[PDB]
DNA sequence: AATGTTTAGCTAAACAAG
DNA sequence: AATGTTTAGCTAAACAAG
């Protein structure tokens, strides 16, 4: 269970294209840690539709919360290359 | 764009994709059909055909990528970043 | 007018976790 | 059994270009 403190999911909304309800979704179950189940009945929804509403946010959350001075890249690179950046991720990892 | 139906085949090769898009995807991409046509026939709306399309497009590109190339996605250091931005365009030169 | 695009958001239903 | 996740496929409706 993923949560956030009412700083982290203001952070996390600032400047987001989000609606009501995915706020209230998101408050709910990250914020205040209530189960998503009690939005899917509530609000008539299928427990995908709330499960991507929760991700929504927190992929928004962690958007803005990469470590310190770090930057994401994309590219496409020849294989001895490509395996570089793979095993700085997975060095990182562990 | 356009393909052929070699370069079509080679697009959806281990691609999870119905046969209602295959349709569509060959009809625009292979045939030179309008979406709209298709949008028509199938009762969909004009951004779900778009998706289609995309979606096939998509997977050609991924396949049509040099032999070895990949493309990859990573956070990293700004350092590490520079280097992996440097490399890139110096695999755009070479191709 | 006509045609094509973008993305937050949802479905279906298999799947993964609890 | 109940609950949460994944993703190709859909709509909504606003935007892009002609």
């Amino acid at each position: 269970k993923k949560r956030l403190t009412e700083s982290q999911f203001q952070e996390a909304i600032q400047g987001l294209e989000v609606g009501q309800q995915t706020i209230e979704i998101a408050r709910g179950v990250l914020v205040d840690g209530k189960p998503q189940a009690t939005f899917a009945t509530s609000l008539g929804l299928t427990r995908g539709a709330v499960s991507q509403a929760v991700h929504r946010v927190w992929a928004a959350f962690e958007d803005k919360n990469l470590p310190e001075g770090y930057a994401r890249v994309t590219a496409v690179l020849p294989e001895h290359q490509a395996y570089i950046v793979r095993k700085w991720e997975a060095d990182a990892k562990k």
